[PDB]
Formats: structure tokens, C-alpha cells, sequence
């Protein structure tokens, strides 16, 4: 879904990187992909996609499908990853991410 | 220090995927780099590149100075990446590793 607002290679090196189970790194994944110099208009377009409810948070099922946004095929985060990346970016403990958590996950 | 026993394009490319603060992944860099594939044996020599003062344990300073033995001008961890990288390996909890534990978050 990215695929026309992020670049094809970026995408790919992300996805290439984390193949492996347990090697997800969301910092790692949002600076190659090319995140993290974007708009805050824009991550909120990218949040808009994870959110693939659009409840107006990402939940921890959302969360799992991360990777599948970027290329439709990728791999669901396991348990661990989901967790992890889950941990980092709820602030409020909700146990989901809401627009603002997103865009500091994003961008710190 | 492994220059010669991993290749050369396998660690620039791990170091480089990992530049970003906070964007280190254990598994992520042993898969890449190319030590996951290893017998026990060449992980025990890597262990004691890392284990800098030979002490049997990597201690987390030296645990911090991680990519620094791959290429002597890579960036340290921060505390955050170190504390997780840590909690992975160190299964006894005696706040360091040993060399079965390394060998468990290298090859599983």
C-alpha cells in the first residue's frame, strides 16, 4: 500500500532484513523504509493503512500484520516482535496505538 | 577482529542496516553477518573476540563495545540496546554471558 509513497528498493532491503524470526527492529525497519523523514501529514496517511479497521488505532492484531502493508506476501510478526514493538510505542498502556504514539514511534 | 573468518560484505552490510540509535537487532545482525551458519566451535572463538579481558564472561561493558569487534570504528550500543541484548542472552541471570549462552542467542 506504500508502494507509490515510499520507494521499491527501500521496501524491499527492509523486508530483506528482517526476514528472520525474531529479527524484527521497528526503528531499524521505519529509518530504511524511509519513515522517519516524513511528514507528519504523511505518517498519519501510514498510519491510516496499518489501521486496517480504521478504529483509529493499530491493534495488536493490526500490529502483527505490520509488514504486509508494506509487500502483501511478507511475513506476520511473531508473538515476541508484536509485543515488543507494541511495548515501545503504547505510551498510555491501552495496549494499542493511537495516531499520536504512532507518529513519536515513527520519529524519535 | 572476524575479518577473515565472516566476509567482508556481510558485516559492512549488518553494520549498516543497525547505523541508526536504538535500531540494533541480535538475530537480525547474526543472521546477516553470517554466524547463525557456524559449527559451536567457530562461535566459541567468536565468543572470546568478544569477551575482550578473556574474563569466561562477556560483561555488559564489553557487551556495549559489541560491533566494535566487527569493525573497529563502529558505534558503541546505547544502554537500551545493550540492557535487551543482555536480557536475551543472559539466562542465569548473573547479569552476563557466558559462552553456552552465547552459543543459544547465536544459533536459536
Amino acid at each position: 500500500a506504500f508502494a507509490g509513497v515510499l520507494n521499491d528498493a527501500d521496501i524491499a532491503a527492509a523486508l530483506e532484513a528482517c526476514k528472520a524470526a525474531d529479527s524484527f527492529n521497528h526503528k531499524a525497519f521505519f529509518a530504511k523504509v524511509g519513515l522517519t523523514s516524513k511528514s507528519a501529514d504523511d505518517v498519519k496517511k501510514a498510519f491510516a493503512i496499518i489501521d486496517q479497521d480504521k478504529s483509529g488505532f493499530i491493534e495488536e492484531d493490526e500490529l502483527k500484520l505490520f509488514l504486509q502493508n508494506f509487500k502483501a506476501d511478507a511475513r506476520a510478526l511473531t508473538d515476541g516482535e508484536t509485543k515488543t514493538f507494541l511495548k515501545a510505542g503504547d505510551s498510555d498502556g491501552d495496549g494499542k496505538i493511537g495516531v499520536d504514539e504512532f507518529t513519536a514511534l515513527v520519529k524519535a
